[PDB]
């Protein structure tokens, strides 16, 4: 499995969106329909899966699927 596949799987599960809709360019809010609680839960789900903590102000700027994948590749240890 790749990081892209694992991250997309988690986003879809958390937001209640079908896999085909979770495209790399998709905006969590504008395209995937995420609300305020979804942001919190999606961030914690990804921090748990990839055992990494992202500052909340930084997470707020991660607005697309690809930006989440990029952060994980850049910080997962
Ligand atoms: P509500 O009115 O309180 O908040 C609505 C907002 C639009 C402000 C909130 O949903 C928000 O700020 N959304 C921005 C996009 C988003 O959901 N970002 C988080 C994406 S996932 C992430 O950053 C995790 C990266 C990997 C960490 C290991
Ligand atoms: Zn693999
Ligand atoms: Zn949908
Ligand atoms: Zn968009
Ligand atoms: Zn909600
Ligand atoms: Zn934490
Ligand atoms: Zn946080
Ligand atoms: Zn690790």
């Amino acid at each position: 499995s790749t990081i892209e596949e694992r991250v997309k799987k988690i986003i879809g599960e958390q937001l209640g969106v079908k896999q085909e809709e979770v495209t790399n360019n998709a905006s969590f809010v504008e395209d995937l329909g995420a609300d305020s609680l979804d942001t919190v839960e999606l961030v914690m789900a990804l921090e748990e899966e990839f055992d990494t903590e992202i500052p909340d102000e930084e997470a707020e700027k991660i607005t697309t699927v690809q930006a989440a994948i990029d952060y994980i590749n850049g910080h997962q240890a």
